[PDB]
Parts: C-alpha cells; sequence; structure tokens
C-alpha cells in the first residue's frame, strides 16, 4: 500500500488543486461540491 498509495495519491495530490480541501475540509465551501460539478459545469448549459 506504501507505494501503491504514493504512486496513486499522485492523482489526489493532483486533483488537490480543485478540492485540496479534502485534507482540511473536503466539504467547507460548496467549491468542494463544485470541483465535481466541473463535470456537469460543461453540460450545465442545459443545451
Amino acid at each position: 500500500k506504501l507505494l501503491i498509495t504514493i504512486h496513486d495519491r499522485k492523482e489526489f495530490a493532483k486533483f488537490e488543486e480543485e478540492r485540496a480541501r479534502a485534507k482540511w475540509d473536503t466539504a467547507n465551501n460548496p467549491l468542494y461540491k463544485e470541483a465535481t460539478s466541473t463535470f456537469t459545469n460543461i453540460t450545465y448549459r442545459g443545451t
């Protein structure tokens, strides 16, 4: 798990830039919820 955790947390360590709150918040501002919306934020155009 040691490297499997370091060699993988890279993504987390990367996605951190978006919700980097998951280390001292995760939920704080809806941002954390917006980081996921970043997916729908491209379809949120309702069209």
